[PDB]
């Protein structure tokens, strides 16, 4: 874990949401289709409730983007408080924060509600009502007494997991550990990257657990998940960049029985 | 009756015309709001977009009448037409047109209505794209001025007759009196094949509206003055819509009661 302590956020945000993979146009890359998994989701109006948490969000929200106007108690997490500063710079519209209009946009666009991006991201910012320490590894990741609201109505978990995870045992585990938060009958939207060894954050150089569709199917099913829908994204060669060797990105959307 | 007088006071004022003022005053907030879907932008803007989705108005060269220095009057119709010829009467429009075009940051940023577009047309196109194709397709800025017979003048660069006419806010604020604006429309119409479409935008029983310094002039019609016009110029009125204006977007800029739209066939 100890690894964790070179990244830095704005290499990070740099080597995954800035152009090549952070150009939307192309409605084939892989922010368009994350984008899209998430509105769809959230669109059958099956993912409802009053509070939300999102695991381990680093300095990214675009994984909220769709979720913000089903949940008007949204609680954001992460392991480091570089990265909690950097989502608080965002937030609070302080200088120097990242750009997401684009993906606002882009939200905008596909949950064709005719919605401005400002006003989503106005709904957004309103309904993050805080930022807390977090660590999958421990049986109460988010410690004893949490000001966040729990159990939660429904998770957000995006490239976590698979991130902080050794091996599939310890990956199954941490899985177990964030679903305590999640109340029974609740849903986990869950992101991340297939057949992935290693990424890379500035000077930190990170270790990933490689997992497969089927290896994320059956740990959800492990847990008690009702998996009702998962997808893959064959990372085509132009978004193959050398800030880490990813294969694929998947989604899941899992109901807790 | 003798229009040389008129028109000579209306290109007077104009000589004192600032694109700048004209923009902020028009399209920045609260007119140049678009997340309100109650606002005249957003409402414009779905004209234009419901108006060429009915895939009737297409064909190869357009011309926009008095573009100022404008362009979201454009962004719907520039995925219909490969020839777009953009006109003023004013060199220091133009100029501005052209630092549009050239992507310079000092020029006036229309991303808010392109995204807009993009939004309400529903295609999922970026707005980046949407920019692109306008530029791609805007062959030439010319002058314009609709008093004359031959608007564009005698053997003009642009392709005529054009398939199809644009024109937002020109036509009454230009004329000195109803008289002229239907002249005016007749003279605009002579650029138009038989069977061509206009699409037109203006300020219903306005009197006058600032640009900087230049206080301008302007003959306030109604929706049926706009209807008989298009009869008496030879078109068949397909649509003509109504957007009152409310109180909050009276902003002492000008005098506007409201803004029509009109979707107009030639004769033909
Ligand atoms: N033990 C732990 N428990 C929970 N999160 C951890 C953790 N160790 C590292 N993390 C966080 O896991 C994140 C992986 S990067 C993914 C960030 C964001 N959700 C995205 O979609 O881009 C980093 O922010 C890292 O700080
Ligand atoms: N005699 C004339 N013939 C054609 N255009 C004229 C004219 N005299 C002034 N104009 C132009 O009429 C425009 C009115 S302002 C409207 C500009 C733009 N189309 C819009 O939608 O916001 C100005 O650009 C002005 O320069
Ligand atoms: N952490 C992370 N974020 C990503 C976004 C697109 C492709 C691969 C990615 N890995
Ligand atoms: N020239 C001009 N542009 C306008 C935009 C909205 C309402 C009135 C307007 N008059």
């Amino acid at each position: 874990a100890s690894a964790y302590q070179r990244f830095e956020p704005r290499a990070y945000l740099r080597n995954n949401y800035a152009p090549p993979r952070g150009d939307l146009c192309n409605p084939n890359g892989v922010g368009p289709w994350k984008l899209r998994c998430l509105a769809q989701t959230f669109a059958t109006g099956e993912v409802s409730g009053r509070t939300l948490i999102d695991i381990g969000s680093g300095p990214t929200v675009y994984q909220l983007l769709s979720a913000c106007s089903h949940f008007e108690d949204i609680t954001m997490t992460d392991f480091l408080e570089v990265n909690r500063q950097e989502l608080g710079r965002w937030l609070q519209e302080e200088p120097g924060a990242f750009n997401w209009s684009m993906y606002s946009q882009h939200a905008c666009l596909i949950e064709g509600k005719g919605e401005c991006w400002q006003d989503k991201e106005r709904q957004l910012r309103a309904r993050v009502k805080r930022v807390l320490p977090i660590d999958v590894h421990q049986p109460q990741p988010l410690g004893a007494g949490s000001p966040a609201p729990l159990p939660a109505d429904a998770l957000v978990s995006a490239f976590c997991l698979e991130a902080v995870s050794p091996d599939l045992a310890s990956f199954q585990r941490a899985l177990d550990h964030i679903t305590t938060l999640l109340r029974p009958g609740g849903h986990l939207l869950l992101i991340g990257a297939l057949e992935e060894s290693w990424y890379l954050a500035g000077e930190a150089r990170l270790t990933v657990v490689p997992v497969s569709e089927e290896e994320v199917r059956e740990a959800l099913v492990r847990s008690g998940y009702k998996v009702r829908d998962l997808r893959t994204y064959i990372m085509p060669a132009h978004l193959q960049t050398g800030v880490d060797d990813v294969k694929g990105v998947f989604f899941a959307w899992a109901q807790k029985v």
